[PDB]
């Protein structure tokens, strides 16, 4: 049985600890470590409680064990009297929400890099659910898909998973296995739209009752434009992704297996052209 110990990091070798983004899960700051000479991300609480403590141990456990190529890696913690926090790479190129909604600082997010995307969230998702127990993360959004320096992604935010906003959750969750497809798919509608879900709704719970009688984000030539590629494909994996039955829904492993005969007609090159476009 091989194992490792997440490193301890002394709060004094956090240099230049400036606040990047608070949120429900907690504050999010980036630094610098005096030693390793690299920047980082700490996701830190708000300036010391009991089961707040556990909390954070907990998401740092699991980081630590799903560590994967699509997963933020925690490279370690920060635990103290006077402070506790997670310590990550930092994740430069921010999250997908803001690629997909700034189009005025990304008008162009070039078909292949999209793809890309999609496949690397399955990817992640599909490890958490394949560890010995299944890890299902129940917070998949836009916003929790980070973006690192090279525009891949790392899945983050581990607060709710199992060993704000409603619209990427399944009908039955309102008062299970097939909760992160779900999500999933919305997140594909989400990207290949440019959309948000919803967009001409005012009250949540005016989805929530549209979604529990059936009714999905639009799926017409304005949402999704007919020179997407493969659209027909991507078309089925949201729908069949999103059905009312949970048990329609498809595994990571089916998802995977219908996405990439599409990832194969991107070469290689196409998504670096991608990426330099960007800003
Ligand atoms: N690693 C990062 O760089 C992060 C994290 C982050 C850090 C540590 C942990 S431990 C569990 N989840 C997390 C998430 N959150 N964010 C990041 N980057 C950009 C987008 C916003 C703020 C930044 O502009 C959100």
């Amino acid at each position: 049985a091989i194992s490792s110990a997440l490193p301890t990091i002394p709060y004094h070798k956090l240099a230049d600890l400036r606040y990047l983004s608070r949120g429900a899960s907690g504050t999010v700051s980036s630094a610098r470590h005096a030693d390793w000479r690299v920047q980082v991300a700490v996701k830190h609480l708000h300036i010391l409680l009991d089961s707040e403590r556990k909390d954070v141990l907990r998401e740092a456990e699991i980081l630590h064990k799903a560590r994967f190529s699509y997963i933020l890696p925690i490279l370690g913690i920060c635990n103290e009297p006077e402070f506790l926090g997670i310590v990550t790479e930092y994740m430069p190129n921010g999250s997908l929400n803001e690629l997909l909604h700034r189009k005025t600082e990304y008008p162009d997010v070039a078909w292949p890099l999209r793809f890309r995307i999609l496949h690397e969230i399955a990817l992640g998702v599909n490890y958490l659910h394949n560890m010995t127990p299944p890890l299902l993360h129940h917070d998949l959004k836009t916003q929790n898909i980070l973006l690192d320096n090279e525009f891949h992604v790392k899945i983050a935010d581990f607060g709710l998973c199992k060993w704000g906003t409603i619209i990427y959750m399944p009908p039955e969750n309102y008062e299970s296995i097939k909760h992160d497809i779900y999500s999933y798919a919305v997140i594909t509608w989400e990207v290949l739209s440019r959309k948000q879900p919803f967009e001409d709704v005012t009250n949540p719970l005016q989805i929530m009752y549209s979604v529990s009688q059936g009714h999905r984000p639009v799926i017409n030539e304005e949402s999704l434009p007919y020179d997407i590629p493969h659209r027909a494909r991507m078309i089925s994996l949201i729908e069949s992704g999103w059905a009312q039955n949970p048990d329609e829904r498809p595994s990571f492993l089916k998802c995977l297996i219908e996405l990439e005969p599409v990832l194969r007609t991107f070469e290689e090159i196409t998504f670096l052209e991608a990426v330099i476009q960007l800003k």
